């Protein structure tokens, strides 16, 4: 017949393994649906005995925890953990991780970003607000989004993990804690170094190089935006804006500094994504091919592509601007 | 917070695997989604790759097959299939069965009536329907279940048995068409009898004696409403009852036979009942009873109780008649 959207439609679950999939078309129901179809298409619900009915109650209590704002909000989440998926696939990362890390590696993609307010740290910081109190200053937002995760993780009806020994409990709990801490663009440099480093010489049997990789990794698919079809990544980069302009008013109503690219003076759609794709985006998963050569035709490539499309709007912004100068 | 009704609460969970279970609290989402549940509490999910999303089309696809007859409609086969899944647990089937016949009583019980017209064999065979003439007078409506089952498992996104090897599928394949048939109430006597038989020295190993028993406990929940508590059994009586009119009444005008317990003028509530629960009813159960003792408490015990109940009523209704020409 004509089934409900609850329902994916087979064609569905086969885009939903490729980063071209149209995050866009969907409500939030069919992308807790995805989700849903990607842990036990995974063996997650399987190796870890995960009560089939507590994985969708724990879907909606996380969606129901995430705020609507222009970008931070449930369908970036589901862009994060919908990437990390292609890339368990792309990559073939189950032969090289265990179920373990697998389970890690989705939960901290879904859970990282956990009630964030729409205000980065930065503003938290120089506001002094209630969580930059709370955290001393040091990485309050993403320290708040696993506080969340685990708040969730302790209601019972909510507890994907109920069945899984409290040492192994405690190896997941450690492994979330420092995916999602990873997130802060704050620590980005370092931690890029700290892999890098240990890139003379990868070892996926050394700790610390997988704990690394894995760091990599989702910070890989938390700003894989551009890395998607152009009409499928533009409109993201209209809603990082619309949620960075607001905070920018936000500090100029108050007095308190303001950055650059935050600034609705000084930034553009293009000048946005060019330093990012260019300094950010591309030298980060540009190291990630020496480990997957298959990530730079899948990856690396749309980023090129996108890299000069924007190079190209912005001669034309400045073209328009100059018409408008005196 | 507050989760949609098809995700089942743990209250509902436990009482879903009880004869006692009230099935008319329920819309047919809900009920898609207690059998949904079954399939994977059965661990049918896990030991077969059914691919959860897949189960979900095909349940749809079922209860789309299903017709809105007063007796037999979708919540019939909820019923059926309900009380087979609480006899798994009551009498431990999995301590006997393997998972395929698990498997094979479950789905056949699902798809028991499917596309029911909601008149009888009897029916279709002095009507010369095209079913009747499609089967040869031969089971027309089993048949008939049986192969709109197997059309809808041939729909690639409803195949539920996708992932188990061709070899398996036979087999699967055979046990649900042979439980199917063997609901034709024509067939009673001829089965019972086989039953008792090899009762007399009842075999686990023989694979003939298993198949008796198979169809005896699928023909069990398919008339197995008496034994629900009388609160949630009544209704059913009616339902029956108001079908078997609509077909007297559609037999009286085309001058077809009519069945004497079909009939408007003869058929009572009450005598409907007590023929049935003493007669084909308890003398069933009574013959599991041998071989699962349990089934005496929890399924006998509420027929004998219904049995004086509908006897007693008979009493009134007699004296309320008499009171009527004295
Ligand atoms: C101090 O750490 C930072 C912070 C920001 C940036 N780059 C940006 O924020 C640029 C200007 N805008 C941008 N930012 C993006 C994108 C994707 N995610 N994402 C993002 C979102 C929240 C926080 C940080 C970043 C990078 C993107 O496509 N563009 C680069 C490094
Ligand atoms: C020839 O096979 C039959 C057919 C009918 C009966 N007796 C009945 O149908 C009695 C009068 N009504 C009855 N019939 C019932 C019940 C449950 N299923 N069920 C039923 C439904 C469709 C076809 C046959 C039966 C027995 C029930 O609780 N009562 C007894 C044997
Ligand atoms: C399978 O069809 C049957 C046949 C018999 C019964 N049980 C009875 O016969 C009941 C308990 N006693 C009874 N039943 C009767 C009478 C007349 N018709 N009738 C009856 C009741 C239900 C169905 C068919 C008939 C003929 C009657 O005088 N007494 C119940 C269902
Ligand atoms: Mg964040
Ligand atoms: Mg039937
Ligand atoms: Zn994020
Ligand atoms: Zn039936």
């Amino acid at each position: 017949p004509t089934y409900p959207k609850y329902l994916l439609s087979p064609e569905t679950i086969e885009a939903l393994r490729k980063p071209t999939f149209d995050v866009w078309l969907w409500e939030p129901n069919e992308m807790l649906s995805c989700l849903e179809h990607m842990y036990h298409d995974l063996g997650l619900v399987r190796d870890f005995s995960i009560n089939p009915v507590t994985l969708r109650r724990w879907l909606f209590c996380v969606h129901d925890n995430y705020r609507n704002n222009p970008f931070h909000n449930f369908r970036h989440c589901f862009c994060v953990a919908q990437m990390m998926y292609s890339m368990v696939w792309l990559c073939s990362l189950q032969e090289k991780f265990s179920q373990t890390d697998i389970l890690i590696l989705m939960t901290a993609a879904i859970c990282h970003d956990l009630d964030h307010p729409g205000y980065n740290n930065t503003y938290q910081i120089n506001a002094r607000t209630e969580l930059a109190v709370r955290y001393n200053d040091i990485s309050p937002l993403e320290n708040h989004h696993c506080a969340v995760a685990f708040q969730i993780l302790a209601e019972p009806e909510c507890n994907i993990f109920s069945n899984i020994p409290p040492d192994g409990f405690k190896q997941i709990r450690q492994g979330m804690i420092t995916l999602i801490l990873a997130t802060d663009m704050a620590r980005h440099a370092e931690i890029m170094d700290s892999f890098k480093e240990k890139m003379e010489n990868f070892d996926y049997s050394n700790e610390e190089h997988m704990t690394l990789l894995k760091m990599i990794l989702i910070k890989c698919c938390d700003i894989s935006n551009e890395v998607r079809p152009m009409e499928v990544a533009e409109p993201w980069v209209d809603c990082l804006l619309e949620e960075y302009f607001m905070q920018s008013d936000r500090e100029k109503s108050e007095g308190l500094p303001v950055a650059p690219f935050m600034d609705r003076d000084k930034v553009t759609k293009a000048t946005a994504q060019i330093g990012f794709i260019k300094f950010v985006l591309i030298p980060m998963f540009e190291t990630v091919t020496k480990l997957f050569p298959m990530v730079e035709e899948i990856m690396l490539q749309p980023l090129w592509e996108s890299r000069d499309r924007y190079e190209e709007l912005k001669r034309i912004d400045d073209a328009m601007k100059e018409l408008q100068k005196k």
